[PDB]
C-alpha cells in the first residue's frame, strides 16, 4: 500500500546526558539536550549481530508509529553500541504499577486506561500493524492518567494483502495468547483483541498473573475445553463479559478494538456502576526551567 | 442506577455429558458434572458473528437474573460453538403442555400457572427489565406445579432513567404485542402486560393461536377499531375482564403485575368458581443417587 515515510532521526552521543540506570541489557533515564535549541527532554536510553538486528527492526516499527497511546522513540545513536532513545516514561510499566498503588487506584483510572490501550490498538491496526506482544507489563505510564503502548519486539507491519502473519519458531508469551497463535502461530488484529482481554485482567485482579500456577503447555487444552481466566472480584458482569468476547475462538466473533473504546468509553463515563472498588471516590493519584516533555517536542 | 454483579460462570466441555438431542440450532438434555462435587445436575445444552453476539447478550441477560419464576443459566462453554447451559426442564414449553394435556388440566392448575407468571413478569419489572416476547411458548415447566419464564432473546434492560425501549426494526411476535409496539415500537413493562393477557388467553383456551388466521398486517387495525380476543368458553367473566384490562390501549390503565398477582391468587384460592372446567375435581397430573435439581444447586 502506502509509502512509509516517517523520518529516523539519528543523534549524537554528546547531545544527551544519561542520569541513572533503570534496568539491567541497560536502561538509562537522562536528558536530551538536542542542537542548541533551548530544551531539554527528559528520555529513557537503551544501549550480537541478531542483537543489533533486532534493535534496528525495532526502532524501525517505532519510528512509523505516531499516536497519543504508542511510544514515542525520539531517535537511535549509532554508538559503538546502538543506543535506543525515547520519551522518558516516569511512572514505569503499568503492571507494577497497579501492583504498587492498588489500595489507590479508582474505577475511573482503570477504565480509562482501558479506553487508552483500546485507541493505541486501534490505531496500530489502522496501520495495519500486529503487535503480538500486547501485555500490561508492555504498557507504560507517562501520567496515571496517560499510558501508552510499548515494546515493539515481536511487531509485524502486515504488507500487500496479506491478512495474518504466520510466525516461525521463537519464545512467545502463551499465557497473551490467541488460540489460533498458540496452535497454528497466525497472529491477526483479532489475536491482538485476545492479548487486549487478558491485558484488561490483569488490570482488574491488579497486577494478578493469568492461570498463575499452570504450565504453559497445557494452556492449548485447557482453551479448547472452553475453560477462561475467571472473573475479577471487582467486575461487574457487563465487565466481564467483554473480557470473555475477547476470548471467543472464532477470531471474527471476537469484538473490535474500535468498539471496546466504544464500550469502555460508556462505562468511563459511570465507573462505579461498572467497577465496584472498596473506598473508590476517595482515591487520588534542578536546572529545570527548559524542560520540555517529548509530546511537546515535535520536529 | 447499582452495578450488576451477577456470576457469569464459565463450563468446562469435559463437565458435561450430551444425552439425546430436544430440538434442531440443537439442544441437547444432558448431565452437568461440575468440578469433584458428587452432583450431577440434569440440564439443557443449547449449540453468525451476529448469531455469537445474540447469544452472549442472552447468557448475559439469563446471568442477572434470579427468580424461582425465571429461567436459571448455569453457565456458558467457549468451544468453537458457544454453548449455553440451562436447567433442564422436563416437561417442556407450556403451550404444547397445555396442548397435550388439556383434558387432565384442571382449574386450580391453570391460575397457578398465570400467578406464577405474573411474579415472574413482577420480579423482571423490578430489575427493570422488559421482556418483549412473553407468550406461552416462552414458559418452561419445571413441573405442572412449576412454571419459569424463559427466551431472553428480545429482552431489554433499561439503563438510567430510560423509562421506555425504543426498538429498531427486526421481526417481532405481533398478535403478543401492545398496540404503542405495533405502532412506534415502544416497550414498557406496561407493554409487556398485554403479552401477559394474551398469554393467558392462550392457556384458558387450552392453546390456541390468537386471531388464528388474521395476517399480522391488519392487528394494528382491528385494535384501534377496539377488537379483542374473544372470551374463552371455560372463563367467567371475572377471569376475562382481567385478560380485557390487559388490553387497554392506555397503557398506564392496563393493570400492574403485582396486581396481577392479587387478582390471581385470591382467584386461585377457588378456583372453580373462576374457571368451569367439565370434569375439573377428577384431573391429576441409571447411576441417579447424586442427582440434583439447579434450583439446590447454589454456588
Ligand atoms: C521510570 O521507570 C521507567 C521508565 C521508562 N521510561 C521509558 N522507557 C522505559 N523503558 C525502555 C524500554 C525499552 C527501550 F528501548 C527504552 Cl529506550 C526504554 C522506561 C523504563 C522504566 O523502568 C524500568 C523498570 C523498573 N523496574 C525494573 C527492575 O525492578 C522493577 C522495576
Ligand atoms: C424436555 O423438553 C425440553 C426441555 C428443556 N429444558 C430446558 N431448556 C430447554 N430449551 C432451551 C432453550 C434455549 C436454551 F439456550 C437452552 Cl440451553 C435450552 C428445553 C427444551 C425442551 O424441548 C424442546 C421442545 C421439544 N419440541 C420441539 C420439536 O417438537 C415439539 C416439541
Amino acid at each position: 500500500e502506502a509509502p512509509n515515510q516517517a523520518l529516523l532521526r539519528i543523534l549524537k552521543e554528546t547531545e544527551f546526558k544519561k542520569i541513572k540506570v533503570l534496568s539491567s541489557g541497560t536502561v538509562y533515564k537522562g536528558l536530551w539536550i538536542p542542537e542548541g535549541e533551548k530544551v531539554k527532554i527528559p528520555v529513557a536510553i537503551k544501549e550480537s549481530p541478531k542483537a543489533n538486528k533486532e534493535i534496528l527492526d525495532e526502532a524501525y516499527v517505532m519510528a512509523s508509529v505516531d499516536n497519543p497511546h504508542v511510544c514515542r522513540l525520539l531517535g537511535i545513536c549509532l554508538t559503538s553500541t546502538v543506543q535506543l532513545i525515547m520519551q522518558l516514561m516516569p511512572f514505569g510499566c503499568l503492571l507494577d504499577y497497579v501492583r504498587e498503588h492498588k489500595d489507590n487506584i479508582g474505577s475511573q483510572y482503570l477504565l480509562n486506561w482501558c479506553v487508552q490501550i483500546a485507541k493505541g490498538m486501534n490505531y496500530l491496526e489502522d496501520r495495519r500493524l500486529v503487535h503480538r506482544d500486547l501485555a500490561a507489563r508492555n504498557v507504560l505510564v507517562k501520567t496515571p492518567q496517560h499510558v501508552k503502548i510499548t515494546d515493539f519486539g515481536l511487531a509485524k507491519l502486515l504488507g500487500a494483502e496479506e491478512k495474518e502473519y504466520h510466525a516461525e519458531g521463537g519464545k512467545v508469551p502463551i499465557k497473551w495468547m490467541a488460540l489460533e497463535s498458540i496452535l497454528h502461530r497466525i497472529y491477526t488484529h483479532q489475536s491482538d483483541v485476545w492479548s487486549y482481554g487478558v491485558t484488561v485482567w490483569e488490570l482488574m485482579t491488579f497486577g494478578s498473573k493469568p492461570y498463575d500456577g499452570i504450565p504453559a503447555s497445557e494452556i492449548s487444552s485447557i482453551l479448547e475445553k472452553g475453560e477462561r481466566l475467571p472473573q475479577p472480584p471487582i467486575c461487574t458482569i457487563d465487565v466481564y463479559m467483554i473480557m470473555v468476547k475477547c476470548w471467543m475462538i472464532d477470531a471474527d466473533s471476537r469484538p473490535k478494538f474500535r468498539e471496546l473504546i466504544i464500550e469502555f468509553s460508556k462505562m468511563a463515563r459511570d465507573p462505579q456502576r461498572y467497577l465496584v472498588i472498596q473506598g473508590d471516590e476517595r482515591m487520588h493519584l534542578e536546572d529545570m526551567d527548559d524542560v520540555v516533555d517529548a509530546d511537546e517536542y515535535l520536529i
